[PDB]
């Protein structure tokens, strides 16, 4: 009757209706390919808002041109996506949600034409460009672009911000060996490996005060890479520079072979949680509410996202209510149909 | 694998992608009381397009303040409706939708302040007004506000038009001798309790050539009302003016105990598509993907219509093609979540 | 809250606790291959009763050996196999559920060894054994076969007893022009190809006054076929000769195709209800409690049986008393599981 | 494709076909109540044997009738009950299932009237009888109780023996100190409250080398009463003495609140796993294919033990197999009806 999944959550004075975000998903939907809001966004998102989701996270937003993933991508890289981010949050809020942003770059798996960079001059696979290995100037400059657009999405009303430092994209790339041979202070260790993700983090905090979120890779499904436990020491710095949750992803910073299965991340959440001893979002194959109940219940988790299935069912949270057997509020206008 | 249910249908051109309509059901979201299309509208209705309903019907947009069943109504009664239904139309098939509009006259149950009319001043129940009696006047009035909501329709873009003949609102009252005790041509008889109907559809089908449906009221669920026998010669005659489909519901006259459960309507709906040789909707707790199939295969209706079922989940449609094995075009967006 | 479906239903003196009823199906487990009830159908059947099935209908009988399907069929041609269908009517209805048995002749469409017989000398098809033309003495003997059946059947303690002239199966193979060429009194006119059937009803009744059900196919698929409009005046008559109820079936006289769908057959069972004015029995896809209230509401069968859904659960009448909202009595062992 | 819940799994030679285990459900249905096996129990078992089900384990079985929870449950203190038992043995196994057994003493919670034991003279609450503090002589004689019962089991076939020490029954009640409070080498620490429990080990051990489970109650959800941490050294123990997995479960040593939901007990089972190094069982709202294979493939247990979801439907691994879009060996009587 009064379950975990329903209940609210409150992260620096944030307080979120339930446990239920919606993982941020690229629409590919910029037609116009200068990373503006379009009409697709403002039906996609405030539809689940109505779906009674508690956080909206916003698709993986380019903080560059070249830091997109694809040219249909949305960027915020432009004082000028202000306008466009800002009717966004104000259609998601107005339906009843807190929305929140991904702010990322591709790295050197951007599939936008033209130059590509990333920490060494090393191909995702045979059959992609070589990316160019980036300057100081080239990383303080990309840290700014981190830092322009947490501003940008501040003044667009966001109410969280998250960091991409997952799936093999530029961030991750500097996190794991695989991707990063440098040898000046950004390579060569756990520290240095580390120091682009934390420049970022700071450069983010000192513009943006509200809730902050890092989507990381626990691990490269690789015999050299990165393994969960090797975040949990970047969790705890994480902490200390004031990122109040850990986004646990994993996966994707070359190509390899995973066992996928209902619930296969939940593990790194937890262990981050419970070994960093802060506050983490589980991803991965989330699809029913008796699920998302265990993982809360059980302290693997205090968040859950939920990916594809809010793309089969944008008013998953109903259904979900339903299976648990609980009651939630309706939107007024669908009371006679979301019978309980 | 293939379907009735995800197979085309055509209405003078029109061709609907499935049988699938999302039935009217009034939202009162109309918060500026002026019969205006709101940005609630624009998010409610665009998503069952995204969810791949073939057609969907806006709810009863009255077309008079006295025809609103609320203050919160949607309106048609000026030519400032336009431009908002001309917005709606355009997210609505922008995202893969036929739209279609039900053009409405609350009458005696209109809950609207101020005087209400109907064919005779007969309260709906001892706890309602007494309507005034309208003269005729008021009735050819009535009818140019039905031509001029069609019109109005027209310019915005709209694909269908419904007349609302059901419900116990103004028409059905002419319709039935339990609202009807008038003593002139409007009254007094089969042919005279028709005129009325009659009358709007003449007058629609002035203006408007598209694809035109009525909903009826099959039944009174009362000794003396009428029953679906009685609507059979109505159904012929309303195919002699030119309407190309009956969306078959029952009851609301007046207070009564009806027998609610699956497919409840149906035998309405199946008896006048033979008797009539008249295309017809199906309509009343219809609810999954199994169930409709029947419908449809069974030669019991053209077109199914979902109510309470869409507004629990806007993508009915994905999930009834699960239910039956079938797959259909999912948009490029939501493909790698709709899994068949 | 109360349903038809779970509303009792009574046959002469006989009440179903419900209208749920398991349909015949062919297990193809006697081992032993002489007809003999195994420890398999002592487990498969009794398992429905605990599941609540209000009538549970045992497969295809053989009358005699060669009137088997297959030699893993049930058998009732000798009072030894009284013994077994005894222990399963005792084990079936300890659990709480009426108990039926299907008298059942496979003619030529028998696949047991040896000589097999029909109407005339007419394969199923060119890649079926040619059946012997029955001689008169062959037809009275086949006719003695059934109601020895039947004298069995009621001694084992069955309480509903089912014959099979259904699934172009021996009887059927008389009543349809397309397997029936014979030109003395038992083809050539609807009257003489009825006769068969006529005649082991007939001689059923005179040792067997309980419930007596007829399965039919109410349609060939074919166009020199029999149609669900030819079974009507056989329905009136068997209504005449003491049947009680008909289970509506088609299909299968000879090889055709068949649209297959949900509910594809409810309209054959309707058409005899209420043209020949006799209780019938819908089957086919029958899969979900909202579709078996559906049938039963609009008065479309009496009684609805359900084939592989039990198949696939055995307690389907507790999923679809979930499915209605309704509550049913649970075994007093399951009420800790069997929550509504 | 290659779930783990359908793959193989072997203990000490017995390979199971699949991960899933019907965990042990008291029936109440020895209505003779001398602990005899009846029909009911013969229907019940087998039919979760043709629904896939890898190991049956049958209800807590009491090895004197002092140690039955009631009257009516099912008993093994008599040479005389291995007639029955092999029979019900005979027909799980026959059906494809592996069957196990639990040895079973209510203790202080027994409902059987007359004297009833524990390790010292406290009710289970104030609405309780006051056991008899047991002598040592009563110890010995209650493990020889096991031993009997052990040995009959492994006449009757079993496959698999648990030792019910958990649901604070006898065994449980000598485990915490919440019960014991006896000063003799049975009670008054860790090592001594366990004594009772390694006897019982030891003594089945004598006359049985198959697979041997225990069952625990990890948890006493009392702050004087043993946590999960506890078990570790006693899991560890039965390692060391030749238990081959702990079923672990929790609760019902006194009266207490529990915060139920849906895999409340799993971080028991995981916790004993990994800290014990020893195979163990999960139970405790399992009720669906995707719930169980997050269990299985992140290392949180070895089996799935489903309860009350196996009484909603006997045939839950053909849901479960469905469910996770694997595909299992169907009996093959029902392979037109499971289908995948
Ligand atoms: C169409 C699609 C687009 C995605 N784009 C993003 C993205 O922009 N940022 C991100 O962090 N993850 C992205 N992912 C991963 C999802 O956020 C989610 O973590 C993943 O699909 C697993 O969740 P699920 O199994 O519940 O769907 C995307 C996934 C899908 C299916
Ligand atoms: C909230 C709500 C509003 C409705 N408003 C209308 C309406 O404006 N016009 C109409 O013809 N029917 C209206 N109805 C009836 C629905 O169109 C539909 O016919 C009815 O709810 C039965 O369909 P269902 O059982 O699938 O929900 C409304 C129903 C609901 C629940
Ligand atoms: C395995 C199997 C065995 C069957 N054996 C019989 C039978 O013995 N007698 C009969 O009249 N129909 C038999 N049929 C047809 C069923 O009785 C039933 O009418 C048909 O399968 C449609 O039911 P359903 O769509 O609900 O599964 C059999 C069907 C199946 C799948
Ligand atoms: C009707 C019933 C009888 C039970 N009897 C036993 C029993 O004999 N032995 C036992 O260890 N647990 C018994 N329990 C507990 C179950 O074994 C199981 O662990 C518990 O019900 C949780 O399983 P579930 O949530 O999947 O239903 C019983 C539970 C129920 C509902």
């Amino acid at each position: 009757m009064n379950t975990m999944l329903f209940s609210p959550y409150t992260i620096r004075g944030l307080t979120l209706k339930n446990r239920i975000v919606m993982s941020p998903m690229c629409m590919y939907s910029c037609d116009t390919k200068d990373g503006a809001v379009r009409t697709w966004h403002k039906i996609h998102y405030p539809a689940r808002a109505v779906g009674q989701v508690g956080l909206i996270i916003v698709e993986a937003t380019g903080v560059t041109p070249q830091g997109r993933i694809s040219e249909r991508d949305l960027g915020i890289w432009s004082d000028d996506h202000i306008a466009g981010l800002r009717e966004l949050v104000g259609l998601v809020k107005e339906h009843g949600a807190a929305i929140g942003i991904q702010l990322a770059h591709a790295g050197r798996k951007s599939q936008v034409p033209g130059e590509i960079i990333a920490p060494s001059a090393v191909p995702f696979d045979d059959s992609s460009p070589t990316p160019k290995e980036m300057t100081k100037a080239d990383i303080e400059e990309t840290v700014q672009a981190f830092q322009n657009g947490a501003r940008r999405a501040k003044e667009a009303g966001f109410d969280v911000i998250e960091i991409h430092a997952a799936h093999g994209y530029l961030i991750n790339e500097f996190l794991s060996p695989l991707s990063n041979r440098r040898q000046d202070e950004y390579g060569g260790s756990p520290e240095n490996r580390y120091r682009f993700l934390g420049e970022v983090i700071d450069a983010v905090r000192e513009v943006w005060d509200g809730p902050l979120f890092v989507r990381i890779s626990a691990s490269d499904y690789h015999p050299d890479g990165l393994t969960a436990k090797d975040y949990v020491p970047y969790a705890k710095r994480m902490k200390e520079q004031g990122v109040d949750l850990v986004d646990v992803s994993s996966g994707a910073i070359v190509p390899a072979r995973m066992n996928v299965y209902p619930g296969y991340q939940v593990p790194f959440a937890e262990l981050i949680r419970r070994e960093a001893d802060i506050p983490t979002g589980a991803v991965g194959l989330i699809t029913s509410g008796w699920q998302a109940e265990e993982i809360l219940q059980n302290g693997r988790a205090d968040l859950v996202f939920l990916g594809r299935e809010l793309l089969r069912n944008p008013y998953w949270p109903y259904a979900a209510a339903r299976e648990l057997g609980a009651k939630i509020s309706a939107p007024v206008q669908y009371e006679r149909g979301w019978r309980f």
